[PDB]
């Protein structure tokens, strides 16, 4: 459950959050594969709930309705033409695995529902599965209200509904037997492993029953022996009795913490600066680099759900985004995922995005392709920080140092900082108030490097800055504080 399964040389996931079955197809073969992206988490591929108030809400897709494959995003034939595609050219698909629960208690029985399945939440029936009453925690959940009240308390937090979400009987066999069918569905069809959603609010030993009744990848793309990547997704920051050490068994586990520190840092708030970063990783507190899936942001938390409040950057404070997301594809802790967002009409009233809810692009509710514009960036209000140069060549940086060791590091005693990765490349960064202006060992070869950042290595020469790494591996650097994108990176493949 630890290893990817992507590619070798391949190192990051991206999410295209809500993105439909055929515009992540053709992703995959005209910018994921060439570009060398490991693989992309969809959006929950089955049956959910049609919210209509408020209008078609991101959160819909966290309340299942059925297993079937047929949602915004498309239906099975879609889903299964766009697996084949992505493996085809060696970039994997992982599922976003909603398995805690179906949907709201207190939503209206009706087939409002993204394939047209009648369901029924306040009798307990979802005949598309089927599940009915016996299925539910009902009767194990020992709160007044029948939902979580109280965080302290482990056990609610297992066996009572997250705000109201119908919570499954997962310590029954028939349970774990109707959602092994689910995931052994995507299995077969070609997945490489699972985002699980609500982890917390299932007992490790659960997740693991479930796991147990799971296939081997699909043997015509993968390794026989191979078994599907999971990473779990634990908001686990402290001060719980619950903690992401706990579901180490299953696999990965979200390490949230990751971003909520780095955009403390990158904000320098709270006294926070990046000579701090020297010792990044399992030094500020993080769990095991080898267990840790780590981010910036994810789709909950650049819209204030979920964890790390107002610190966490996104697309929105672009130019420290970019920043971020380079320190953390360079650093080697973790297994990188890389958010790619759409653009809402974000709207403040006394603190609050009220907003926060909407979903994606749409013409009455019916999700808009991806399009793309002449210079590569997205269209229809998709944001593809993906294809944003200084991530899309961060993303390559990480594959050609993977595995070479954090060396040559470097620190002003406040936020202009440098570092390597063994002698494979080497980042330097200016979050100063003024100007970075030195000459630092990068431990590569001598040469002449394009810097991946403000530009890219085309045929020979470079769009961008060019670095001059001398014999003895030393190479001069100026970032002025007022750059738009205050850091340079070079790499082995950038070399001319
Ligand atoms: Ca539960
Ligand atoms: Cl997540």
């Amino acid at each position: 459950q630890y290893s990817s399964n992507t590619q070798q040389g391949r190192t990051s996931i991206v999410h295209l959050f809500e993105w439909r079955w055929v515009d992540i197809a053709l992703e995959c073969e005209r910018y994921l594969a060439p570009k060398g992206f490991g693989g992309v988490q969809v959006s929950p591929p089955n049956e959910n709930v049609a919210i209509h108030n408020p209008f078609r809400p991101w959160w819909e897709r966290y309340q299942p309705v059925s297993y079937k494959l047929c949602t915004r995003s498309g239906n099975e034939d879609e889903f299964r033409n766009m697996v084949t595609r992505c493996n085809n050219v060696g970039v994997r698909i992982y599922v976003d695995a909603v398995i805690n629960h179906m949907c709201g208690n207190a939503v209206s029985a009706g087939t409002s529902s993204t394939c047209g399945s009648y369901f029924n939440p306040g009798s307990r029936d979802f005949p598309a599965v089927p599940y009915s009453g016996w299925d539910f925690n009902d009767g194990k959940c020992k709160t007044g209200s029948g939902d979580i009240e109280n965080y302290n308390d482990a056990t609610q937090v297992r066996d009572c509904r997250l705000s109201g979400l119908l919570d499954l009987a997962l310590g029954k066999d028939y349970v774990r037997s109707k959602i092994a069918e689910y995931m052994n569905h995507l299995i077969d069809i070609g997945v490489a492993g699972f985002r699980i959603d609500a982890s917390k609010h299932m007992w490790p030993g659960d997740i693991k029953a479930i796991l147990d009744k799971l296939h081997n990848l699909n043997s015509n793309w993968f390794p026989e022996g191979s078994k599907p990547f999971i990473y779990q997704e634990v908001i686990d920051l402290g001060g719980e009795p619950i903690k992401s050490s706990d579901y180490f068994g299953n696999g990965r586990v979200t390490e949230w913490k990751y971003g909520a520190k780095l955009g403390t840092v990158i904000r320098k708030w709270n006294g926070e600066k990046m000579s701090y970063l020297k010792n990044w990783g399992e030094g500020w507190g993080f769990m095991p680099s080898d267990r840790a899936l780590v981010f910036v942001d994810n789709h909950d938390n650049q819209r204030g759900h979920g964890a790390g409040g107002a610190s966490i950057l996104t697309f929105w404070d672009a130019r420290l985004y970019k920043m971020a997301v380079g320190f953390m594809l360079a650093h080697p802790y973790g297994f990188t995922r890389v958010m790619s967002s759409y653009r809402w009409p974000r709207y403040f009233e006394n603190g609050k995005d009220v907003n926060d809810w909407v979903g994606p692009p749409n013409d009455n509710g019916v999700t808009k392709e991806v399009t793309i514009n002449p210079d590569t960036t997205c269209g229809n209000d998709w944001v593809c920080e993906h294809r944003w140069r200084q991530i899309r060549n961060m993303v390559n940086f990480r594959n050609v140092v993977d595995g070479q060791p954090f060396t040559n590091w470097y620190d002003n005693g406040s936020n202009q900082v440098a570092f390597g990765r063994g002698n494979r490349g080497f980042i330097v960064f200016n979050n100063d108030d003024w100007t970075f202006s030195l000459t630092l060992q990068t431990g590569l070869p001598a040469g002449t490097y394009c810097d991946v950042i403000s530009g890219d290595k085309i045929n020979g020469n470079c769009t961008g800055i060019k670095i001059y790494v001398s014999d003895d591996g030393k190479a001069h650097f100026s970032i002025s504080n007022s750059a738009e994108d205050p850091f340079i990176a070079i790499h082995a493949e950038s070399k001319l």
